[PDB]
């Protein structure tokens, strides 16, 4: 255990705090794509995410608030163009529909993979629109963030109204995949957009249907499944299971939809409740966690790629290496009271392998696995490591919450809520 003489709590949160920035100033190609995955070792496999385009956006601001990435705004337009197709090395793939691919190669724009993804699209989009209000003197980034939130119309992807079914993927000639997502989880960025997209969109394909499945799903919390985790009632797809915990940050740091609607803050809150009371309640023989281990999050795993969620009783059935996600805690630090000292309690921990050195020498922390103590993670993924900043980033001395529910109102006036 590290000694609070060695280092103090101020200096592990200076450390991680910086270090969750870097991460991203590493993931970024000069280019502007974003790398799906950065590499410990220094690799880079020149696979890129359409998702990670969004998080490094919003990441650029952070980092340009404080005082660490002077040239953010133009950085932010490098990426922006890319994305548009304004680049002529290369564009990143679009299906029939204008759906982003949602990997690629990032010296090529040769396609990767097979999902031509309304989420990573989503995602992507937000993060344009949030560098527009950031930067909202720049008159090009305005134009290039509407050009790409006007060409991907998300209202297709409305499935069915009655049941709160989105469409999952399309294939590459438009039509789409069998699979069908119900809310809650993160399809609620895709109904974000689409919500809009209905009232903005000249033409937009299904704008009464994305209107229509707003106001039954997500304008309130009032009809969402709600699964109970120890009597605590947690936002689901369904009554006897749990969705991602990455779903409720992921809305709440990128949508004014949810950070603004005291329903879905409180919703996080209690996820993040019922999130710490799982982890003290797994039993696994040979396994004990100390009591600030806790974060169900996605990403690298001894298995290769591992969506972690926690179920009923300390069931550990959804959680395939029994890893804890510490980008999952610190995204909970705004929304918790004890995720902030579980986190630095985590850092000075030398049985568990959740600290990395960044080239430069800069700090962070990410997943590990009790199956499997002695594995290290070899490479951490962008979407999911996004909240590790995004959390720290919200601490209230930090940047505060306030920052991400000003810069992610993308559809509203300042005064829209108040007196005239
Ligand atoms: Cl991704």
């Amino acid at each position: 255990v590290i000694s609070e003489t060695v280092k103090s709590d101020q200096e592990i949160i200076d450390s991680l705090y910086r270090g969750g920035y870097a991460y991203w100033q590493q993931l970024r190609n000069e280019n502007g794509t974003y790398e799906d995955k950065l590499f410990l070792n220094g690799d880079r496999s020149y696979v890129g995410s359409i998702a990670n385009s969004g998080m490094g956006l919003i990441a650029l601001t952070i980092g340009h608030a404080n005082g660490w990435e002077p040239e953010a705004e133009q950085l932010a337009l490098v990426t922006l163009r890319k994305l548009a197709g304004r680049d002529p090395n290369f564009a990143v793939p679009q299906n029939a529909t204008n759906t982003f691919i949602h990997f690629y190669n990032t010296k090529t724009g040769e396609a990767v993979g097979d999902d031509w993804s309304p989420v990573d699209s989503a995602i992507m989009i937000y993060g344009a629109l949030f560098v527009k209000n950031y930067f909202s003197e720049n008159e090009e980034i305005a134009e290039l963030a509407d050009f790409l939130y006007r060409n991907t119309d998300l209202t297709q992807y409305i499935a069915d109204v009655r049941t709160g079914r989105i469409y999952l993927a399309q294939h590459t000639d438009g039509t789409f995949k069998k699979y069908r997502t119900k809310a809650f989880n993160e399809y609620m960025l895709v109904a974000g957009i689409a919500n809009q997209q209905a009232k903005d969109l000249d033409n937009a394909v299904n704008a009464s249907n994305a209107k229509k499945f707003w106001d039954i799903w997500y304008a309130s919390t009032k009809f969402l499944p709600v699964a109970e985790y120890n009597g605590i009632p947690v936002l689901s797809e369904g009554k006897t299971w749990f969705t991602s915990q990455f779903n409720f940050l992921f809305n709440n740091y990128l949508m004014h939809d949810f950070s603004n609607h005291p329903e879905f803050v409180t919703a996080l809150e209690n996820s993040a409740k019922a999130d710490f009371a799982f982890w003290r309640d797994v039993d696994v023989e040979g396994v004990e966690l100390k009591e600030y281990e806790w974060g169900s999050g996605a990403g690298s795993c001894p298995n290769g790629y591992c969506v972690d969620r926690f179920h009923f009783d300390g069931d550990r059935q959804f959680n395939h290496n029994l890893v804890v996600s510490p980008h999952i805690l610190a995204g909970y630090i705004p929304f918790n009271d004890r995720a902030k000292a579980d986190l630095i309690s985590t850092y000075r921990d030398n049985t568990i392998n959740a600290k990395h050195e960044l080239e430069g020498g800069y700090e962070i922390l990410w997943r590990y696995s009790h199956d499997q103590p002695e594995w290290k993670a070899e490479f951490i993924e962008g979407v999911d490591f996004s909240t590790f900043l995004f959390g720290l980033a919200a601490m209230p001395e930090h940047l505060g919450m306030d920052f991400f529910n000003k810069y992610n109102n993308y559809f509203e006036l300042e005064h829209h809520h108040h007196h005239h």
